[PDB]
């Protein structure tokens, strides 16, 4: 028994945070083989012309108490790809994964290559992740661990006016219409992931609480037209196939739960908590519900 | 900027996790140095379990009894010894990936970061309080046995819990690393029962804290309290009494805001009273107790 807000065990990406110093800036960078990544603003824009102007030993590369010397420099959007000499024996086995809004994934943060913290994080469905991160945690990395492959899904850029944060995939692509620059830039209207709500209803389920369970149903339409006027986000047929395990294993249908979300969207909790929560939580996963409610380990 | 329940990095601690087998039952081994710690009630079976003479039931068992494995290696169990609830399972190989540890008791209020683990696997990681009750709010499946708490403090780990059994509300009692059980629990299936729980007031009013260097300031009033008036309130709320201790613990917070604790005191007595009507405080309907004083001023500042 028990619900938490849980990330993945950190440490096959900890082998990887180096600290990262060009010129006054120091940041993150993440050490995969012999190559560091870490976000291109590193070097601040006319970012060609301002990585021509820098040679291999312009940037510092500190791995622990071990300075690894830059042998090469490339950029693939908005990320920095530091050739290094030494290819990182710690490496584990991963991929570059670009995620959806509603994924999750967890943060290792980090100041001065250094590790400070890991969290559960949820992409919002405005490219946005409502991250903590102070001054120097650029370049810190959001993954998942896939049995034992370590999926790297966002390094961290900078933090938006609303204390929200914006990142790019490890290919340096941008979640949301942002840049890495200094100017106005503001996170969009957010939106609650319902396929996430749903599934955190189900993990309530599991874990006995029931007050919210109704036996009422309701159509997609139906419930998609009652989601739009609360800022939810439209539930798909995927997500109602996607919800089919967590449905199948308490014995309330997809939109059997649906009825009870636009109760407690219309009536709200009354006093009342679901998971030791007065709002209904949206950065789980059914995955991630199916993982702690059935003990997947790595 | 952002506030979030944050836990301390894991690596360290994973490189640790070993499972432990006796007879039928396996659980999880925190392996430093030579030595496998892990919850004696790993010698019991099912039925043992109501009144289990522990001392009579390991002096039975052989070092071949206890099958450790660290990865895909089995180690190899050259003695064992009870210390309290915990058994010592003295192994031929120091772990190399051990790494600077102590062994510290906490408080009610303490937080601390759980690597929950299944046969010797790191499964995940989450932020934990000590609840004033002695039990944790944790998220623990049949097998969790003998995942730990800890706190990483520069480079030093701090291992502070041992996870023991589930109690029949869903949450979970353990011990220290010295096998002292936090609590008036027992390693039994006995009837035992968690205490009524309390707010750690504390950990709200550092929170809220957190909420105005963050920005958030709708709650805050134009009034202060003496310390016993917001006890008197606080105990009528099922909050901990607050102490001049925690007065002094807010004190590096109360200088940062510029808000004095006994005024942050009289915001949580309003907020208590009013509720927050349809407000939020950091992103939470709910007056969030699981940050400390000292979570908050590391996560705000470094
Ligand atoms: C002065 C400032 O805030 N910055 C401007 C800026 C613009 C564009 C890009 Cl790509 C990066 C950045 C950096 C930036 O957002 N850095 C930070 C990242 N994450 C949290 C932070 C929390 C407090 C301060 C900085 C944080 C630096
Ligand atoms: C009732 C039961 O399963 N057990 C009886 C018991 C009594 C005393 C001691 Cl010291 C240990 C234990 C064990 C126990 O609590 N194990 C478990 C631990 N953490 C979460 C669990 C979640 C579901 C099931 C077991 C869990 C086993
Ligand atoms: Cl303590």
């Amino acid at each position: 028994s028990g619900f938490r807000k849980m990330a993945f065990p950190s440490g096959k990406v900890e082998g990887c945070m180096v600290q990262v110093t060009c010129g006054t800036t120091t940041l993150n960078g993440l050490w995969l083989d012999d190559v560091v990544y870490c976000p291109r603003h590193v070097i601040c824009p006319n970012y060609e012309d301002l990585l021509i102007r820098k040679s291999n030993h312009n940037f510092l590369v500190q791995a622990g108490n071990v300075q690894l010397r830059v042998i090469g420099h490339s950029m693939q959007n908005c990320v920095l790809k530091l050739k290094v000499d030494t290819a990182n024996p710690k490496t584990p086995k991963y991929k570059f994964v670009r995620i959806q809004p509603g994924q999750t994934f967890s943060v290792l943060a980090c100041y001065n290559g250094s590790p400070s913290g890991v969290y559960q994080c949820a992409m919002r469905p405005n490219f946005t992740i409502k991250g903590s991160f102070l001054n120097g945690s650029c370049g810190s990395v959001g993954f998942n661990i896939d049995y034992d492959c370590v999926s790297f899904c966002y390094m961290h850029h900078m933090e938006l006016p609303t204390g929200v944060h914006a990142g790019t995939d490890l290919e340096g692509n941008f979640y949301g219409p942002f840049v890495d620059r200094q100017t106005a830039q503001a996170a969009g209207t957010d939106t609650t992931i319902t396929v996430n709500v749903l599934a955190w209803l189900y993990a309530a389920v599991i874990n006995g609480d029931r007050w919210f369970l109704n036996r009422f149903t309701t159509t997609l339409n139906d419930f998609n037209l009652v989601a739009m006027k609360y800022n939810y986000e439209p539930l798909t047929q995927d997500h109602v196939d996607i919800l089919g395990p967590l449905s199948a294993q308490t014995g309330i249908a997809v939109l059997d739960m649906c009825a009870s979300l636009k109760e407690l969207l219309q009536n709200g909790m009354n006093g009342r908590t679901i998971l030791g929560s007065a709002l209904l939580e949206d950065e789980f996963t059914p995955f991630d519900v199916v993982r702690q409610c059935s003990g997947v380990t790595f």
